[PDB]
């Protein structure tokens, strides 16, 4: 009763004491109740809400666009080693090496570059925790005003971490480093903010005052201008490069080899570029972890200095959840070759199953799906479209194939799909040319009807659903699949986390469903 609150032991003990030790003053700040994520988006009953939303009581800032500790506050009557595991846990997800437990009176510190855990007389200041931190990453002074250099201003926690690393490691002389991140958590923000961190910054292999040259690889950056320069169709003056495979015969060779200061890679998953384009630093960013078909890319780039999950964004509310609707032949109740026969065989079946399923949930929802090949996407296409003929007669593009058969029609169609506005195309078959090829957020089904040969693709096809889009409706999304072993053979938990819901139906010749 005399007792103070958590609330009234930060305002009469925690918080001045860390003004007292300086967290107030400029560039350092302090961020009370630092909400870094949106929530997972979560089930009760048949509706649907987001729970969660991760905060933290204290965010110790060393600059505005440097975080370097965290605290974890807990009334004044309750032991300090209480709040420790759950502040490690914010530290070793935001990516902090410091990291503190407090009751008010008392302060308990668990410390990353030391491992010590120990009880302080008062609060590490901006300048001895930094002190600290680049002491044990070994950054020589010259380096600390890349390593603060400031963002571009007006990026998530997790992007940061992405960003920090990499700056990091490049300060460090590793001349290779690896990121892993989920697509459509924004790879391209973090590649644009470590360009900008370095570049504005003056920083390079060499070590004088030139700005750096950059080239980015792929198949935001206005900021840059005129320093940006696409190669299409050479240049030697500009210093911000962009460049697709196609465009780069064996055009690079061109430049010299110790051209470029770095290069970034949009995706991993060319090496006569690189291998050509050594000694420039190199970062590679990739969407899927090391797993079967993934082995050179972890061989060539070494661990990942960052990973952030399909299971870390579902779970931070910035990617969205999904339905496995595992879908099997009746007959079925080991070959390769005659895995594609059967799935072409029953086009029929399938497309009167989808056809039925969107009956009874959404007949508007938008749906792509992955077919054998450019042939059976034709085919499923025609199926569909006279299975659902009452929509057809009114929407003509209700289904429309996108594949390198199509051309600029096919273009026309995928365009109009993505946009979040637009009613139609509601259905778009492909083969291979969507697995990387689609940027539509709304979309909510993502439907297999083919064989996935591999680990990479299969996240390829997954991830073409789990962008978030709460704005127009988009908050889950379902996978139908009819090859009836992809969602198991392809299954990964600890990338992915589990399913929501999982079912698995049995179907006739027909696709109607059996029980």
């Amino acid at each position: 009763s005399m007792a103070l609150n958590e609330a009234d032991t930060c305002r009469v003990y925690v918080t001045p004491k860390l003004k007292e030790s300086g967290w107030e003053n400029n560039p350092s700040a302090i961020t009370e109740q630092y909400t870094f994520t949106d929530g997972r988006v979560q089930f009760k009953g048949s509706k649907v809400q987001r729970g969660e939303q991760k905060r933290a009581d204290y965010l110790l800032k060393y600059t505005r666009d440097f975080p370097i500790a965290v605290v974890e506050a807990k009334p004044e009557n309750s032991p300090v080693g209480q709040g420790m595991q759950q502040a490690k846990d914010y530290a070793e997800i935001l990516g902090l090496k410091f990291a503190y437990s407090t009751n008010g009176h008392e302060i308990l510190e668990f410390d990353y570059t030391t491992g010590e855990e120990q009880l302080l007389s008062r609060f590490p200041t901006p300048d001895e925790l930094f002190k600290r931190l680049c002491g044990d990453e070994g950054i020589k002074d010259e380096d600390l005003d890349t390593l603060l250099s400031p963002y571009h201003h007006v990026p998530r926690y997790y992007q940061q971490i992405a960003i920090n690393r990499a700056v990091q490691s490049v300060l460090q002389g590793k001349k290779r480093s690896l990121i892993t991140m989920a697509t459509g958590t924004g790879k391209t923000v973090v590649a644009f903010q470590i360009s900008w961190k370095l570049w504005s910054a003056r920083w390079n292999r060499t070590g004088d005052y030139r700005k750096p040259r950059i080239l980015f690889l792929a198949d935001t950056f206005t900021p840059f201008g005129d320093a940006r320069h696409k190669i299409e169709g050479v240049v030697k003056s500009r210093e911000i490069y962009f460049a697709i495979y196609q465009s780069i015969p064996g055009l690079y060779k061109e430049f010299p080899q110790d051209f470029f200061d770095l290069i970034i890679i949009d995706e991993c998953h060319w090496r006569e570029i690189l291998e050509y384009f050594e000694p420039a630093f190199q970062i590679g960013m990739t969407a899927t972890p090391l797993r079967e078909d993934n082995r050179d890319t972890y061989r060539y780039f070494g661990n990942p200095i960052y990973t952030y999950s399909l299971r870390q964004g579902i779970d931070d509310g910035f990617l969205a959840p999904y339905r496995v609707h595992r879908v099997i032949s009746e007959v079925d109740a080991t070959k390769d070759f005659e895995r594609v026969i059967a799935l072409k065989a029953r086009t029929d079946a399938f497309a009167k199953h989808l056809t039925d399923f969107m009956k009874r949930t959404d007949r508007f929802a938008k749906t792509i799906v992955f077919c054998v090949d450019q042939e059976h996407a034709d085919e499923m296409r025609r199926a569909l479209n006279n299975l659902n003929s009452d929509l057809s007669r009114k929407h003509p593009d209700y289904v429309a194939r996108v594949t390198s058969e199509e051309g600029k029609i096919g273009k026309g169609h995928l365009s109009r799909f993505q946009e979040l506005e637009t009613s139609t195309p509601v259905i778009l078959t492909t083969s291979q040319l969507l697995t990387t090829g689609v940027d539509a957020p709304t979309c909510k089904n993502v439907v297999l009807a083919r064989v996935v040969n591999s680990m990479s693709e299969f996240k390829q096809i997954v991830g073409r659903g789990t962008r978030l889009r709460e704005d127009y409706g988009k908050l889950w999304f379902n996978i139908i699949d009819y090859t009836g072993s992809a969602t198991q053979n392809f299954a990964d938990p600890d990338f992915d986390g589990y399913p929501e819901i999982e079912d698995e139906v049995v179907i006739d010749e027909d696709g109607e469903e059996v029980v």
